[PDB]
Order: C-alpha cells, then sequence, then structure tokens
C-alpha cells in the first residue's frame, strides 16, 4: 500500500488516516455520508450514480495555469510569453512553486488522505505511473474512472512517474505578491515531476493536467499526442476525431457499429494509435436516452455525475444547465459495452476526422480535405459558438486553437502537426472536416445525419461519391450520401440564397486569414495559405 513516512517525503505531514487505491464500494459510501458537508457531499440518483457538485469551478481555469520554468522546461515549453502564439503556458518561478508547495502540502497534512495510483497512457513504454493524492473522495473517485487503473501485479511494484496533489481547499494569500491571477492555482514542475491544485475542485484540471504532460513528453519522443476520439472496426480500420470542446468527439466516437478505443486523449506510435485514459468524460446537457443510448445506459453505479440537478425524488433533469452548461459524467471505459479491450490500442488509423461546430453556419456538414488543407485547418484548430443565445441573438463567436487543443499543448503547434502528418503519411491516412454545427437554418445539424455521415466516411461511401467544389473554402463535397439529406450536404442551400450564405463565408474566411497569419512564418506556413480560405 503506502505509508506515512513515504507522504512525508512528499512533504505531507500527521497523515493519520490513508486510504490508499479505495475500492469503487468505498467511493460509494465516502460520497454518500450524511454528515458530509458542501462539495464534498454526493447524492444518490434514481439511476444508481451518485451526482456530486464541483463547486464555483464549474470548468478548467487556463487563466490559473502555470508551469515552473527552469532548466529542463527553459527551452522546450511553448511559452506564453515568449511571444510564439497564444498559449496559457505562464512561466513560474521555481520559489513560487515552493511556497505553492507549502500551501497544498499543510493543507493535505494532519487530513485523512486518498492516494489513488493509475496509469496515463495504455503502453508500458510511454505510460506515465502517476500518484494521485487527495482529501475529497469524489475527486479520487473522478481519477479512478478517467485513468487507467493498475492490476495487483501493476501496483505491487509501482514507482510514480509523476505526483499530483490536489489541494482544492487551500487558496494563494500571496497571489498578488506573486503577480498571479488569483488566489487559485494549477501549476506544473516537470524537474519535481508535480501537479498541484489549489482553490479549484474541478477534476477536470487533473485529467487535462497529465494529459499536457503527455503532450509534452511524446512529441519529443517522435510520438504524436492527440486531443481526440478514437475507434475500431471490425476489419481493424481505425479512426481518430479531433476537435475542441463540444464538437463531437465523445458522442461520435461511441458508435455500435464499431469498438471504443477512446474518448479524448491517444497517442500515436510505431504500432499505432494508444488511449491514454481508463474512462470517458461525457456532457450531460439536455443529454437524450434514445439519441445518446450508450452514453445513457453508462450512467449507474460508479460514474460520477457531476453540476447535474438531481430532483426530490432522485431523478435527474439533464435539461437543467442553470449551475452549468458543463454537467459531466465520468465513468469506467467498461461502462461502454463495445470497447477494445484489455488494453485501449488498436492499429495506425486511416480515418482521421477533424470535426468543428461551426456557429457561422457556412463549412458544410463534410468534406474531404487534401493534404494541405489537413495541415491549414489542423493548425488553425476552428470552431464557433452562438455566444449570448441568453442574452439575446446569435453572434457567432470564433475560437481557433492550435492542432483543435491548444489549452494542453505544450510544444508548439508546428511539433504535432508534423509528428501527425508522419503518422498519417505511413498509413496512407485520409483527412475529413466534418461540420457537427450550424446551417442556415440557425439549428445545428441533427446527431442522426452526423452519424449518418461518419458511416460515410468509414466505409468509404464518402470517397466513392461524386463531388465538387464548395468555392471560397475549396472544399470538395459530396453530390449525394447515403442516409444523409441531400439537401444539407451543400451549406448554400440551407439559406434563402446562396448570396446570403456568401456573406458569412466572407466573414469566416478573414477570420481564417487574419488567425493564420502567425504560421505563415517558415517557408513551409507560407505555401499553406493557398490551402485555406480565399477571398
Ligand atoms: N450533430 C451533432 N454531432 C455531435 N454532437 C451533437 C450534434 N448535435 C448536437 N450535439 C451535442 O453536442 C455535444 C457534443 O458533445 P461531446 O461529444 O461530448 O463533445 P466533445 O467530446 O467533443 O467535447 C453533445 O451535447 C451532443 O448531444
Ligand atoms: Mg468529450
Amino acid at each position: 500500500g503506502l505509508t506515512p513516512q513515504e507522504l512525508e517525503a512528499y512533504g505531507i505531514s500527521d497523515v493519520h488516516d490513508i486510504v490508499y487505491n479505495p475500492s469503487y464500494d468505498l467511493l460509494y459510501q465516502e460520497e454518500l455520508d450524511p454528515s458530509l458537508t458542501g462539495y464534498e457531499r454526493g447524492v444518490l440518483t434514481n439511476l444508481g450514480a451518485v451526482a456530486v457538485d464541483t463547486g464555483i469551478f464549474t470548468g478548467r481555469s487556463p487563466k490559473d495555469k502555470y508551469i515552473v520554468r527552469d532548466d529542463t522546461t527553459r527551452d522546450t515549453f511553448w511559452w506564453a510569453d515568449k511571444g510564439k502564439g497564444k498559449n496559457d503556458n505562464k512561466p513560474l518561478s521555481p520559489e513560487t512553486w515552493q511556497h505553492l508547495k507549502g500551501l497544498v502540502t499543510r493543507q493535505l497534512s494532519g487530513k485523512r488522505l486518498f492516494v489513488v495510483d493509475a496509469f496515463c497512457g495504455a503502453n508500458p513504454d510511454t505510460r506515465l505511473s502517476v500518484r494521485f493524492i487527495t482529501e475529497v473522495a469524489w475527486q479520487a473517485h473522478f481519477v479512478k474512472n478517467m485513468f487507467i487503473r493498475p492490476s495487483d501485479e501493476e501496483l505491487a511494484g509501482f514507482k510514480p512517474d509523476f505526483i499530483v496533489m490536489n489541494g482544492a481547499k487551500c487558496t494563494n494569500p500571496q497571489w498578488k505578491e506573486q503577480g498571479l491571477n488569483s488566489e487559485n492555482f494549477v501549476a506544473f514542475n516537470l524537474t519535481e515531476r508535480m501537479q498541484l491544485i489549489g482553490g479549484t475542485w474541478y477534476g477536470g484540471e487533473m485529467k487535462k493536467g497529465m494529459f499536457s504532460m503527455m503532450n509534452y513528453l511524446l512529441p519529443l519522443k517522435g510520438i504524436a499526442s492527440m486531443h481526440c476520439s478514437a475507434n475500431v472496426g471490425e476489419k481493424g480500420d481505425v479512426a481518430v476525431f479531433f476537435g475542441l470542446s463540444g464538437t463531437g468527439k465523445t458522442t461520435l466516437s461511441t458508435d455500435p457499429k464499431r469498438r471504443l478505443i477512446g474518448d479524448d486523449e491517444h497517442g500515436w506510435d510505431d504500432d499505432g494509435v494508444f488511449n491514454f485514459e481508463g474512462g470517458c468524460y461525457a456532457k450531460t446537457i439536455k443529454l437524450s436516452k434514445e439519441a445518446e443510448p450508450e452514453i445513457y445506459n453508462a450512467i449507474r453505479r460508479d460514474a460520477l455525475l457531476e453540476n447535474v440537478t438531481v430532483r426530490e425524488d432522485g431523478t435527474i433533469d439533464f435539461d437543467d444547465g442553470s449551475k452549468t452548461e458543463n454537467t459531466r459524467v465520468s465513468y469506467p471505459i467498461y461502462h461502454i459495452d463495445n470497447i477494445v479491450k484489455p488494453v485501449s490500442k488498436a492499429g495506425h488509423a486511416t480515418k482521421v476526422i477533424f470535426l468543428t461546430a461551426d456557429a457561422f453556419g457556412v463549412l458544410p456538414p463534410v468534406s474531404r480535405l487534401t493534404a494541405d488543407q489537413t495541415q491549414y485547418h489542423f493548425l488553425s484548430g476552428f470552431t464557433a459558438k452562438l455566444a449570448g443565445t441568453e442574452r439575446g441573438i446569435t453572434e457567432p463567436t470564433p475560437t481557433f486553437s492550435a492542432c483543435f487543443g491548444a489549452a494542453f499543448l505544450s510544444l508548439h503547434p508546428t511539433q504535432y502537426a508534423e509528428v501527425l502528418v508522419k503518422r498519417m503519411q505511413a498509413a496512407g491516412a485520409q483527412a475529413y472536416l466534418v461540420n457537427t454545427g450550424w446551417n442556415g437554418t440557425g439549428k445545428r445539424i441533427s446527431i442522426k445525419d452526423t452519424r449518418a455521415i461518419i458511416d460515410a466516411i468509414l466505409n468509404g461511401s464518402l470517397d466513392n461519391a461524386e463531388t465538387f467544389t464548395l468555392p471560397m473554402f475549396n472544399l470538395a463535397i459530396p453530390t449525394e450520401l447515403p442516409g444523409v439529406d441531400t439537401k444539407i450536404l451543400d451549406p448554400r442551400n440551407t439559406y434563402a440564397s446562396p448570396e446570403q450564405w456568401q456573406e458569412k463565408a466572407e466573414t469566416l474566411a478573414k477570420l481564417f486569414i487574419d488567425n493564420f497569419d502567425k504560421y505563415t512564418d517558415t517557408p513551409a506556413g507560407a505555401a499553406l495559405v493557398a490551402a485555406g480560405p480565399k477571398l
């Protein structure tokens, strides 16, 4: 298990009660404890799953993310202050880190501690042996669900490669003097192999926290680290679905016709695509049992609901987003019936789907990308949202996050583009762009049409179809696809006139053009401009 002398080596003192490798049954009674107060509390829903509140923090806090700049990360990290693109990798001094470590370790000292040992990465050769230390039971549950649960033999000789101490209950009083964003903090020290959290309870910080570390370590060894969903067909054909938050990675990869490899984080080495996690983190806002049966069915004992509204009788109102629109539910991957096992990996991907939810209603439901359009759109990392739908009218807000996940990038986005291209070319992979977002109808395309589109991409129908070039973006779109409504296939059809579509295509194109300018500092990046939209 674990001794108090080892926890002391970390800096945590007077730990009397230690719960090493808590079981799901223990975690279950821990959360349901009637004498719990505030955010540690869990309630039982009629679906058998416990629901908790993550507190004030209902999403990640990129503004509070810091990485210690020392001789190990100085020349390798994609620093937010080196003027090479917008990122959240703000530098932190070794000195301020020690103060933060003091805060967290002291907060955890003299407390009952949960110690969850787990792996990040399905392969023994590149995975991280992470030890999570926390004082909140549902947080230990979150990481038991989301990371790879070792076997008794792996636990026997478990030597941690990284430690993440969650001091969510403590805050940083010296922040103003230290030049930080607030009293909260999500800091990382690559020299000490540690992550510290304070102020925010949100479990997503640990998840995306180790992802950022994999995003740093893997590409440096020639392995692609990707923000993508992934599944395999019965033939052995692997597909990866890149995309920003809310685009459909989890919704679409969870298809009964294919075996789920993972839903959010994967690597791509010499053998293929491997999952980093041990669970799935599904969105539950307006969740439909009919539209997403497999995900709904996964919600039961051992799944951990978050911020959803639970009525008196224990029933859940999934449509209620008053606490947050980011309602979620984590669960072990095995809660999905059709998955790859025992190990969550498979062969090289041949299909690479870039999902995007276009609030502008410009991009087409699907288009097969050229080799250059693939790189252009990868570095672009576009998606948009109807910000203000609650305050009035549409007003689409664009988001350009490099590699479809800049918030977790620890190296320059070109380092991810390169390793990805090297993997795609060796496997002969093909890339597609899917607009899981909006049309001229002002509505989002149906999940039915979108799934029918994904089938077409995977079974080769999209490749065999006759296509024509959509103007502005110069995207090859099919004239028709099996199971998909033909009208929506061409975005101009959903408007009163193609001129109305044109107006928007022009606005969105300038957004893309302005955003891509920062990559044209190299000859290769200058050449890709030809691949993007053109006025
Ligand atoms: N056509 C569509 N394709 C995918 N998701 C859709 C579609 N229409 C609506 N949605 C909703 O959009 C969200 C996509 O979420 P999810 O797959 O969890 O995003 P990601 O995993 O990329 O964050 C879900 O709430 C889903 O029900
Ligand atoms: Mg997801």
